[PDB]
């Protein structure tokens, strides 16, 4: 209903822009540039994890089109779900590292290269382990995808979440103080920017997620789920904000984006 309608003007508007966006930026990155240091790695890694977000969003478009309702099969699903978390978790630790790197420059190449092939393969090796559960269990075809689900006898599962949870704290603990011993204009300003996405489109999905996980490993009453439900789809949707939040960080983080930009609405 309202829920529905909403979700499925905000996923429409999200991915327009944010194809556009990535389009363009990708564009510039791949045709231009000759040698690079660490940031341009960083920059091109982090615009092809949000063009794959872009490319899963019309999924989950069409499902909120059809009344919540689902006719494509479970590895679909199963895919669609693993790719967007795992885009989650790509976009939080390479924007960790620019921080990190951008940092010993004001306080080479090789080593940028090693952390950023590392975080490929664990994050394909982890899209394979969830296909292979698929298909092992291949359990009766539910017409019920994006929707809660109850873990009472999978507390290892829980515990897949309660891990994660606890983990982003630390990485955005160590920006914070990363950032405290910092507080050259030009480079406190931009700075100021990965701080500005990082807390607006990831800290609050992942504060939520306390209660969310508590009501799962107790017994809810009918008033208490339904809003919880009706929290996270839209909590999701702040969290997927980042694919339209790195276009203007890429503006700040090199000239190249700035010329061709600059060329363009001129
Ligand atoms: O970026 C990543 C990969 C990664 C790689 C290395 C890391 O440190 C090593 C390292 C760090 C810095 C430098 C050098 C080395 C840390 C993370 N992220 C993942 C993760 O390891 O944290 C998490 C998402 N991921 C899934 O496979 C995946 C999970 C959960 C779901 C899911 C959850 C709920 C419902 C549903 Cl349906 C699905 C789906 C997929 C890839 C691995």
């Amino acid at each position: 209903k309202l829920l529905s309608t909403v979700l499925t003007t905000s996923y429409s508007v999200i991915f327009i822009v944010g194809l556009v966006g990535n389009i363009i930026a990708l564009y510039v990155f791949l045709g231009i540039h000759r040698k690079r240091n660490s940031i341009q790695i960083y920059l091109l890694n982090v615009a092809i994890a949000d063009l794959l977000l872009i490319f899963c969003l019309p999924f989950r478009i069409m499902y909120h089109i059809n009344q919540n309702k689902w006719t494509l099969g479970v590895i679909l699903c199963k895919v669609v779900g693993t790719l967007f978390y795992m885009n989650m978790y790509i976009s939080i630790i390479l924007l960790g590292f620019i921080s990190l790197d951008r940092y010993i420059k004001i306080n080479t190449t090789k080593q940028s290269i090693y952390v950023c092939c590392i975080v490929w393969m664990l994050a394909l090796g982890g899209f394979l382990t969830m296909i292979i559960l698929t298909l092992k269990k291949g359990g009766h075809n539910s017409t019920m995808c994006f929707h809660y689900r109850d873990k009472h006898n999978a507390k290892g599962e829980a515990i897949f979440n309660f891990i994660l949870v606890v983990m982003f704290w630390l990485i955005f603990l160590l920006i914070i103080l990363s950032y405290i011993k910092i507080g050259y204009a030009t480079t406190a300003r931009n700075s100021f920017i990965v701080l500005i996405i990082f807390t607006i489109c990831f800290v609050p999905y992942h504060a939520f997620r306390f209660i969310y996980i508590s009501s799962q490993l107790n017994v809810s009453s009918c008033y208490w789920k339904e809003i919880v439900h009706k929290t996270n789809e839209i909590m999701l949707v702040l969290s997927s904000f980042n694919s339209c939040l790195d276009p203007v960080m890429y503006f700040l983080m090199s000239s190249n984006i700035r010329k061709i930009m600059c060329q363009l609405l001129f």
